[PDB]
């Protein structure tokens, strides 16, 4: 199933796309081996299932610092789900625990399970949520996409990741400055299926924690691209863009075929 209709410059740089949105909280109680979170998941039920999306924040973070990709991402058609880790000083490799955890309560247990493919699903994270997405793909590969943002991790070494990732770094990050962590994740990773490094200029380790048109435009288009498979995206990753002030540097191994 791909969803939507045939994408723009203004359809995926829009703050929501065609698909209404709802919102389920899922308490903190009711799960085991992560802290709950928000499923944001379209309301249309007559377009097939969505592929699923796991999102975990950062150290000291709650759910609040990723909220904003909730509505943005699922109204493009997609299940996401905003987590809480167990306690807000988790490590990365916990995160990934975590963020698996969390895809498996989706498939399993949650109220969306049937409105899902469970066969594409994805994760992305902020910082040692990054490090997190990285070690999550590591550890699962039928995982279809991986999005770390500013991500942060001891772990250097994600040459195992055969899941597609495209890394976001921030140019001044003085947290997880990209020269020791988003740079080596990057160079690290196969060639196959496909990864991208996207640097946003002038950007600060908390640009991930508000609305960002650029960041919402390549992960639209690398979870369409990854998840549901549909190439119409391609247009917007390959080649790599040119001229976004809001860029820095961007590395792929383009063309993703």
């Amino acid at each position: 199933d791909v969803h939507g209709p045939d994408p723009t410059e203004e359809s995926i740089t829009a703050p929501r796309g065609p698909f209404e949105v709802d919102e389920e909280s899922v308490s903190r109680l009711s799960v085991s081996g992560f802290g709950g979170g928000t499923i944001y998941y379209p309301t249309d039920t007559t377009d097939g299932l969505f592929s699923a999306v796991s999102i975990s924040p950062g150290f000291t973070g709650t759910q609040e610092t990723m909220a904003w990709y909730g509505p943005r991402l699922a109204s493009q058609g997609f299940v996401v789900f905003t987590i809480d880790t167990i306690t807000t000083t988790d490590q990365p490799d916990s995160r990934a625990r975590q963020l698996q955890a969390s895809l498996d309560y989706l498939v399993n247990d949650s109220d969306v399970k049937d409105i899902i493919d469970p066969a594409r699903l994805g994760v992305m994270g902020h910082s040692m949520g990054g490090g997190g997405s990285l070690k999550a793909a590591l550890d699962n590969p039928a995982l279809k996409a991986a999005i770390p943002l500013t991500p942060w991790h001891t772990t250097k070494d994600f040459s195992g990741v055969q899941t597609p990732t495209l890394i976001i770094g921030a140019q001044n990050d003085t947290v997880a400055p990209v020269s020791q962590h988003a740079k080596p994740f990057y160079e690290s990773l196969p060639d196959d299926p496909g990864k991208a490094y996207l640097e946003l200029a002038g950007a600060s380790h908390l640009a991930p924690n508000t609305d960002n048109t650029t960041i919402a435009k390549f992960s639209i288009a690398w979870l369409k691209r990854f998840l549901d498979d549909d190439t119409r995206y391609d247009q917007f990753l390959c080649p790599p863009p040119e001229n976004d002030d809001s860029i820095s540097d961007y590395q792929s191994t383009c063309p993703y075929l």
